[PDB]
């Protein structure tokens, strides 16, 4: 049924042409807060922990999380599918972690900033109430920079939670990256394309840039992308079945929140903080300088570099 079980950002973020298999993430959730996920999917299946929407007339909407799109099952796949109970179907990074699947979005692939809010909100009181490591994971954002979902991100970095989220696809001029994404306490990732330049991945020219002025000091304030990841050609899992292969920041952000999830069960007593710095000093250790604005060190186009297993 998969025509790669291991596509080919799976092999570049786990740094192994030959790879056959992923492994990790036990304990911690990845609350994808997209267009729903399909919850049969046989590579789903056995790590759909939640299943909520927030998209309705009241809020959340619990054993409810219908994808109609594709897109939030295709990022769900990538954090965190397992290759089923026959093994036959394709691997994520953290395979072994649990999915909250958070429907935020409407089946156009656009949400509503209060929705996404509640949800961001929602996730950190489910880690509390549970006593769980939870990782928030954003395929989605705007140009602009909503209060509700500031606000709702500070909540939920207070109670323990990571997030990430998509730098945006409005590259490749500076200053382009989007919200959530260039808030301080989330972790903005932009997408890698399968082509070498300057001995490094290349940063996709969709990918959204950050910006001059606070770039270079491998330390995140408001604008700045943080961690690159493979989003250009991801094939996932798809909403009906199936597998498809789209392009994005959007790709790139489970990546990144799969390779978190994976660090953090291991090292499982760590703060967000301190993990957010492990993924950081991963990416600082692979430094990227493809694609527009990529430079030697910490740069507005690619962030700290790719972190890697
Ligand atoms: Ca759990
Ligand atoms: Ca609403
Ligand atoms: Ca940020
Ligand atoms: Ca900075
Ligand atoms: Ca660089």
């Amino acid at each position: 049924r998969a025509s790669q079980q291991i596509p080919w950002g799976i092999k570049a973020i786990y740094n192994n042409d030959t790879l056959t298999s992923t492994t990790g993430g036990s304990g911690i959730n990845i609350a994808v807060l997209d267009t729903g996920v399909n919850t049969s999917h046989p590579d789903l299946v056995n790590n759909v922990e939640q299943c909520k929407d927030f998209t309705g007339a009241t809020t959340p909407i619990n054993n409810s999380c219908t994808d109609r799109n594709g897109h939030g099952t295709h990022v769900a796949g990538t954090a965190l599918a397992d290759g089923g109970s026959d093994q036959a179907g394709i691997y994520g990074v953290a395979p072994d972690a649990d999915l909250w699947a958070y429907k935020v979005l409407l089946d156009s692939g656009s949400g509503y900033s209060d929705d996404i809010a509640a949800a961001i909100r929602h996730a950190a009181d489910q880690a509390t109430a549970t006593g769980t490591k939870t990782i928030i994971s954003m395929s989605l954002g705007s140009s602009a920079n909503n209060s509700l979902i500031s606000s709702a991100v500070n909540y939920a970095y207070s109670k323990g939670v990571l997030i990430v989220a998509a730098a945006g696809n409005s590259g490749y001029s500076q200053g382009t990256i989007g919200y959530p994404g260039a808030l301080p306490n989330a972790i903005a990732v932009a997408a890698l394309e399968n082509v070498q330049q300057n001995g490094t991945y290349r940063v996709a020219d969709y990918s959204s840039r950050g910006y001059i002025s606070t770039a270079g000091d491998y330390v995140i304030q408001e604008g700045d992308i943080e961690i690159s990841a493979p989003g250009s050609s991801v094939y996932s899992t798809w909403y009906n079945g199936g597998y498809n292969t789209i392009s994005g920041t959007s790709m790139a952000t489970p990546h990144v929140s799969g390779l978190a999830a994976k660090i953090w069960a291991e090292n499982p007593s760590l703060s967000n903080t301190q993990l957010r710095s492990n993924l950081q000093e991963r990416a600082k250790s692979v430094d990227i300088k493809g694609g527009y604005g990529a430079a030697i060190g910490d740069d507005y186009a690619s962030g700290f570099g790719f972190a890697r297993v």
